[PDB]
């Protein structure tokens, strides 16, 4: 239950919370209206948890890049500006916000990534990712590094792997294909690859994170990084003479940044809407309010036209600009998250050397097409008493009381049902007789499945045909992320769809929640079967 007559605010610890907390408290003082403002860790995951129960904050700051599967997921209210405060802010910015023709939420500020650089170490920043390594071997013997940034968030390594072909999801003629995906052609390949190279070459290291990067840049030990306005507060703070520019080029082609719009959506449970939108409206996006967020930590180039023409006057705008113009502004649909996590993990597997590059990006784009497709709920038909949890805790129980061998024929019959809906007609029709009657006939011969029904003594485990229905059941469930969840279980690489998949359930383990659901329990169990309990 979120409390009524008080505004509870989220965003991330990296933007300008006290500045907003600035707005919050002008806002205290000609309302009454108590504002709290907190950065918790993991927000954009940690808010659809809480928001899915009804509990959580009154209004959510991110990126409008997850703004989608929020609204999916029924978290969001719709914003309803009027056309007098639509027309003060970019129409683009409107835009990113605006999810199958409606708005949730309002935009606040673009953000892209730069390369940041320290002028007394770098004076002549390199206009190629193909300098850079002879470029480190100079700067190390010197005691410096060329470049640190952070290799934890794809964000950051994206904009490389973009730049010759790499892409989430083609968009042409405004529309985004969903089905064409764009993780594991040569242009991804080619760059992901350039960036391993450089770890194996040691001119950056596979466990650089974002505040290891942060504090060799602002401590003058690195020539570059590379971050959004955010950290230029830090930078300021700090010692260092830097300046801001365009991303170099791999290939001769531009490093291609997704671009964020940092927005702010109000929680469907919410019990202040109207509060809420009166905060948004005319507290924080005005010139004032603006200008506190921005001075504790800029906020990139405003959504806001009156203020954006003063902060343009800055190249560190100017630069951001001109990534953003060379990249991509971020879709807003719910299928991101399913990109994000596959890119995420393929970028460390391979940084790493756990996964190699094809590899790591054969199983990405594998996860990204099955979660994309098990996120789109549309154009579906189905046609020609325990909880979910309690279910898939069973199941797997019972399989597990089965030997290897049985496990594996099992695996065997259930393999051949992704993708065939007569042959899992077929199994579900021939699971059930043998429940029945206790009985295998002539016909359950070649299914190994059938047989691994039964114990050594030759009689019916009854909990297993069940089981057994019960996942076909769920995988009945299933569209076209069948056949990626058969590719996944072709090429080993379960543990991390299944992963995967959960991270994307908006909440802990609703249309959306009832296909994941069924993914989920589908790739539990094979892999299961698959990897042993
Ligand atoms: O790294 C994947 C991540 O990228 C973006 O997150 C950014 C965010 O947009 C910025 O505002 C800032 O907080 O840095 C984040 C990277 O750590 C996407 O917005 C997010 O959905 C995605 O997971
Ligand atoms: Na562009």
């Amino acid at each position: 239950k979120i409390e009524e007559g008080k505004l509870v605010i989220w965003i991330n610890g990296d933007k300008g919370y006290n500045g907003l907390a600035e707005v919050g408290k002008k806002f205290e003082k000609d309302t009454g209206i108590k504002v709290t403002v907190e950065h918790p860790d993991k927000l954009e995951e940690k808010f659809p948890q809480v928001a899915a129960t009804g509990d959580g904050p009154d209004i959510i700051f991110w990126a409008h890049d997850r703004f989608g599967g929020y609204a999916q997921s029924g978290l969001l209210a719709e914003i309803t500006p009027a056309a007098a405060f639509q027309d003060k802010l970019y129409p683009f910015t409107w835009d990113a916000v605006r999810y199958n023709g409606k708005l949730i939420a309002y935009p606040i500020a673009v953000e892209a990534l730069s390369l940041i650089y320290n002028k007394d170490l770098l004076p002549n920043p390199p206009k190629t990712w193909e300098e850079i390594p002879a470029l480190d071997k100079e700067l190390k013997a010197k005691g410096k590094s060329a470049l640190m940034f952070n290799l934890q968030e794809p964000y950051f390594t994206w904009p490389l792997i973009a730049a010759d072909g790499g892409y989430a999801f083609k968009y042409a003629a405004g529309k985004y294909d969903i089905k064409d995906v764009g993780v594991d052609n040569a242009g991804a390949k080619a760059g992901l690859t350039f960036l391993v190279d450089l770890i194996k070459n040691k001119h950056m290291n596979a466990d650089t994170d974002y505040s290891i990067a942060e504090a060799a840049f602002n401590k003058g030990e690195t020539a570059m990084t590379i971050n959004g306005p955010w950290a230029w507060s830090n930078i300021d703070t700090s010692a260092v003479n830097y300046g801001v520019t365009v991303l170099p080029t791999f290939k001769g082609q531009p490093s291609k940044p997704f671009v964020g719009v940092l927005s702010a959506g109000i929680n469907a449970a919410s019990p202040n809407k109207e509060l809420a939108k009166e905060f948004l409206e005319n507290y924080l996006l005005t010139d004032e309010g603006l200008e506190a967020v921005n001075k504790d930590k800029p906020l990139g180039a405003v959504a806001l036209k009156s203020y954006e023409e003063e902060l343009a006057k800055d190249p560190r705008i100017a630069a951001t600009m001109e990534n953003a113009q060379k990249g991509e502004i971020m879709p807003n649909i719910p299928q991101m998250s399913a990109f994000w996590y596959a890119v995420r993990t393929a970028v460390i597997n391979a940084a790493s050397g756990r996964q190699t590059v094809d590899a790591a990006l054969a199983a990405a784009q594998t996860n990204a097409a099955a979660m994309s497709a098990g996120l789109d709920i549309h154009f579906r038909g189905k046609t020609k008493s325990r909880n979910m949890k309690e279910k898939l805790e069973d199941m797997e129980s019972v399989l597990k009381d089965l030997t290897e061998e049985k496990r594996k024929d099992v695996l065997n019959s259930l393999a051949k049902c992704l993708g065939k809906e007569d042959i899992r007609q077929d199994l579900e029709q021939r699971v059930s007789e043998v429940l029945i009657s206790r009985e295998l006939h002539m016909e359950d011969s070649d299914k190994p499945l059938l047989s691994s029904l039964f114990n050594a003594a030759g009689v019916l485990v009854e909990a297993r045909a069940k089981a057994i229905l019960d996942f076909l059941d769920a995988l009945l469930e299933l569209s076209e992320e069948q056949q990626f969840v058969a590719e996944a279980l072709e090429k080993g690489t379960l543990p991390l769809l299944k992963d995967q998949v959960k991270s994307v359930m908006e909440q802990n383990w609703d249309p959306e929640a009832r296909i994941l659901c069924a993914l989920y329990v589908v790739v539990s169990i094979l892999l299961e079967l698959a990897e042993g309990p």
